[PDB]
């Protein structure tokens, strides 16, 4: 097939500034930072992923090929790597987070035009991802970023290609099968998540209850917002049949008819009333002098 003529970055180690850590996992540590570079008057708003040993190297360089391989708004890229002993991922900063946490912390301020407006943005990012002929295997809300509350991107290609078990589709529990219509039940999941404001799918059940639960003919619940008219598009997402369930260019479509009328698909007390941060609010986003964010800085 095509020939993948993406560039891969090599990134001086003096060239960007580690400002502080925003979290640690086992895999490693991500910091915030920013990247000045050469002679350009530019400091780019960053996120740097950071023992060394040869096998957790080849799984953050295949993560780094994948992430340097797209390009779209909904879908986040790496802006390069660093070659140190470490090995670290220089990344766009999302200052708001993860999806996930932003709804939990911020359930009293979310609208249905917010929330329908987010499924549309996976679904686009997602679509392009299937248009690239590449396989997420991770979708969930922990997994989509915040630029601004107005703007969400997919992220974390770390299991892509071209175990996460309340997130997955039967035939991938089954078999291990992942086609682009196992990341639409993983869109579904990830929805529930959106429309519950952050719950956990399946509380309290053990993993391994969930593929007998499944083959039953049990699925997540309606969430209390939305309407059948939501709530079916959920379900479509859950068929055993995968060639049944909706093709990502559909939940674009689906989702945007619904986000220009969002009151008569979610049902929200206080909804319009509510607001969050925009780039039009006083004090929205050091010398502050000469940021520009990474979607504005092109090579
Ligand atoms: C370890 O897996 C990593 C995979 C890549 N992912 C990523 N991808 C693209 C951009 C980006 N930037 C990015 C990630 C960020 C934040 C800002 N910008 C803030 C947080 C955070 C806040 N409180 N606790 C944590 N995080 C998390 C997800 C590490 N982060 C971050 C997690």
């Amino acid at each position: 097939e095509a020939p993948n003529q993406a560039l891969l970055r090599i990134l001086k180690e003096t060239e960007f500034k580690k400002i502080k850590v925003l979290g640690s996992g086992a895999f490693g540590t991500v910091y915030k930072g920013l990247w000045i570079p050469e002679g350009e008057k530019v400091k780019i708003p960053v996120a740097i992923k950071e023992a060394t040993s040869p096998k957790a190297n080849k799984e953050i360089l295949d993560e780094a090929y994948v992430m340097a391989s797209v390009d779209n708004p909904h879908v986040c890229r790496l802006l390069g790597i660093c070659l140190t002993s470490t090995v670290q991922l220089i990344m766009q900063l999302m200052p708001f987070g993860c999806l996930l946490d932003y709804v939990r912390e911020h359930k009293d301020n979310i609208g249905s035009q917010y929330l329908l407006n987010w499924c549309v943005q996976i679904a686009k990012g997602m679509n392009y991802l299937e248009d690239r002929r590449l396989v997420h295997r991770d979708l969930a809300a922990r997994n989509v970023l915040v630029k601004t509350p107005q703007h969400v991107k997919i992220t974390d290609f770390g299991r892509a290609k071209l175990v996460p078990i309340k997130w997955m589709a039967l035939e991938s529990i089954l078999h291990r099968i992942y086609t682009h219509q196992s990341d639409v039940w993983s869109y579904g999941v990830t929805v529930w998540e959106l429309m519950t404001f952050g719950s956990k799918p399946y509380d309290g059940i053990p993993a391994s209850e969930i593929s007998s639960i499944l083959e039953k003919g049990e699925r997540l619940p309606q969430p209390p917002i939305c309407t059948i008219d939501v709530y079916m598009i959920m379900v479509k997402c859950w068929m055993i049949d995968a060639d049944s369930r909706p093709k990502f260019r559909e939940l674009i479509i689906e989702f945007s008819k619904m986000a220009r009328d969002p009151q008569r698909y979610l049902v929200i007390q206080g909804d319009e009333r509510m607001h969050l941060p925009s780039p039009t609010d006083s004090n929205f986003y050091e010398d502050m002098d000469d940021v520009v964010d990474a979607d504005e800085y092109l090579i």
